């Protein structure tokens, strides 16, 4: 089932407790964490996400993380994966504070199998409404108290978030900030398409800098494609020519139903899918 | 440490209790209550109890046994009195279980009461008001946030207290982005108006306090009128007394609110018993 791999490399025995029962991640959460696919041999964009755990890690108060002890143990866990399965796999780093009172900070790295979700919301999408994040624009840099460029491992409103959309048969959602502008997703980034370019909101905003959202800009610029940080408005995810929850596991879900309104579909769709499949290798 | 699971298990110390692919662990989801052990007994156990029912229900998350919680936390308890007569900090951890998985996860724990509350409630703290992010409105606008469950999922609660810890602030007061105070990262926000005692609305995005409103309980029984009203940054200096109440610290008297240091009252004397008081009610 699950495969854990600590940082001095050896694979822990499956079905034994890992973390005590005092681990800041377990009591408040307090730690960070990031999620790779494997796909075809070898977890994709690794240092874009170790990029990112060291930036969750500073805004943390987090010890900087050993990047070369991080890529053994990821290295360790890709080649048991591979070799165990010819499957995409779910790839997780987690780093939490440790434990209480204690100075060592927690940290390991876990595969999984990948969610049955995912496979359907590849193929056939997925249906969003926009909801009320809560969060102006302006809170990702004026308030950085609240650290919402930080990927923690505090994800229960975003878990209770697509429970909520899920008990009205919503299979996503779409922060909407109060100012009406369009954030990101609780577990994706939200790109569109409009006539071709392609537009993302600005990180300035309270929200995460997505690693496939980047590496997808590299490689659609160099293709063609423009692109660039917008503004948006729930006007505008209307108007365009297709609506991805973009994300390192997920990759793509184009949204073909917001707030219970249809989407058309456009030819940009069958490409960007493509688009987003040689983001994820734009590493190799 | 001391751990005690609703399975009936005493772990012993320094061995690990959770899976790495719990999901207490991996993303934060569960819901836990703090209880104060004073005097051979956790306090208001009962209104903790209560309390985690509701924020297990905000959470989808099974019903909780109540008979088999109170056996955790008597056990748990009687350990932390047998090995000495000095406060206890025990927590109440649930979460959804191991990711895939069906039992959900649910222990007790106690620790040392940290030093950090005997200063709180002996010296009081000096206190930063922070923006939230949230408005007033959004705990009732926007349900699915689930400001009211009170979750494992304080990164940003502990967060916000390391920054204000950087500027020689103790302990943080929440304000909503509309310019109402809502409540600490870790306390409940209750001034003393005229002897009338106020706190925050509990449908604002905010937690319940137990201690607060056994504290009001405790109050209106001895003449003192409490109420919940909009309150705003001028009714902070403007009160005769601002406190931080919890389960662990009880009572923590602001002494200085963003730089500004604020005068003790005759209330202050009076409030650190009624407190006292309250945590002992249901007995
Ligand atoms: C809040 C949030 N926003 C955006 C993303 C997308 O980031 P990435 O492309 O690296 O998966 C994620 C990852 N699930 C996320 O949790
Ligand atoms: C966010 C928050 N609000 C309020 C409180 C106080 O609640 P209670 O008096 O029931 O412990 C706490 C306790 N740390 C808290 O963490
Ligand atoms: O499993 C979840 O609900 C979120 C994990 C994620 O980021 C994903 O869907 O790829
Ligand atoms: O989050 C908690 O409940 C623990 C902290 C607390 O209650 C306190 O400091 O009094």
């Amino acid at each position: 089932n699950a495969m854990v791999v600590t940082l001095d490399g050896e694979i822990l025995q499956p079905g034994m407790p890992l973390l005590h029962a005092d681990d800041l991640a377990a009591v408040r959460g307090d730690g960070v964490f990031e999620t790779l696919l494997v796909r075809d041999g070898r977890a994709c964009l690794v240092e874009a996400h170790l990029q990112r755990l060291t930036q969750s890690a500073r805004l943390m108060d987090l010890p900087e993380p050993d990047l070369p002890r991080w890529r053994r143990a990821v290295e360790v866990a890709t080649q048991r994966w591979v070799a165990s399965t010819a499957d995409e796999g779910a790839l997780r780093l987690i780093y939490s504070r440790g434990r209480e009172g204690g100075s060592a900070p927690t940290a390991y790295v876990m595969v999984s199998p990948v969610p049955a979700r995912v496979i359907g919301a590849r193929r056939d999408g997925v249906s969003a409404i926009t909801l009320d994040r809560g969060l102006p624009a302006d809170g990702g840099d004026a308030m950085p108290w609240l650290i919402a460029s930080a990927k923690t491992l505090s994800y229960a409103v975003n878990m209770a978030v697509l429970r909520h959309a899920a008990r009205q048969g919503a299979g996503d959602v779409i922060f909407v900030s109060t100012d009406g502008y369009v954030l990101e997703g609780p577990r994706s980034t939200v790109v569109i398409a409009t006539d071709p370019c392609l537009l993302t909101p600005p990180p300035w905003y309270p929200i995460l800098r997505g690693t496939t959202q980047q590496a997808l800009f590299e490689v659609a610029r160099a293709k063609g494609y423009d692109c660039d940080y917008r503004a948006l408005r729930v006007a505008d995810l209307f108007d365009s020519q297709g609506i991805w929850l973009v994300s390192s596991m997920t990759l793509a879900a184009r949204v073909h139903t917001l707030d219970g309104r249809r989407l058309p579909r456009t030819p940009i769709a069958e490409v960007f899918a493509e688009l987003v499949d040689a983001a994820i290798v734009s590493d190799r």
